[PDB]
C-alpha cells in the first residue's frame, strides 16, 4: 500500500535526508506534522491539529489526507481501504 500510495514524499523510518514528505512514524496521539522534518515552517504545527481520532479516519482513508478539514488533490485514486492497512503497518511499527 505505502509503497506506491503514498511513499513518493513519504517515508516511514531512515535517514530522512532529503527533500520529501518526512515520515509520519506514528500518527496515534500526534500533533500536526510533526517529526524530525523541519518543513511545517509555516503552518500545520502553528495549527497542532491533532492526529488520535475518527475524522482521520475518513480524512485518510480518502485519497485527501487532512484532518484539519479540506481537499483533495493527492489526486485521484478513489478507494476501499488502502489506509487501513498503512495505519495497521504504522499500529505494529509505532505502538
Ligand atoms: C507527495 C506529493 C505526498 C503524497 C503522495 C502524500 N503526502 Fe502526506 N505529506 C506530504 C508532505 C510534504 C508532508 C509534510 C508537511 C508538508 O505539507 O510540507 C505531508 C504530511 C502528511 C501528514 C502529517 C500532517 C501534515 O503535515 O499535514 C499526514 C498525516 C499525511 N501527510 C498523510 C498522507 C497519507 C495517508 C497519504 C496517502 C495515503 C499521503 N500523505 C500522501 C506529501 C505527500
Amino acid at each position: 500500500l505505502f509503497k506506491t500510495r503514498c511513499l513518493q514524499c513519504h517515508t516511514v523510518e531512515k535517514g530522512g535526508p532529503h527533500k520529501v514528505g518526512p515520515n509520519l512514524h506514528g500518527i496515534f496521539g500526534r500533533h500536526s506534522g510533526q517529526a524530525e522534518g523541519y518543513s511545517y515552517t509555516d503552518a500545520n504545527i502553528k495549527k497542532n491539529v491533532l492526529w488520535d481520532e475518527n475524522n482521520m479516519s475518513e480524512y485518510l482513508t480518502n485519497p485527501a489526507k487532512y484532518i484539519p478539514g479540506t481537499a483533495m488533490a493527492f489526486g485521484g485514486l478513489k478507494k476501499e481501504k488502502d489506509r487501513n492497512d498503512l495505519i495497521t503497518y504504522l499500529k505494529k511499527a509505532t505502538e
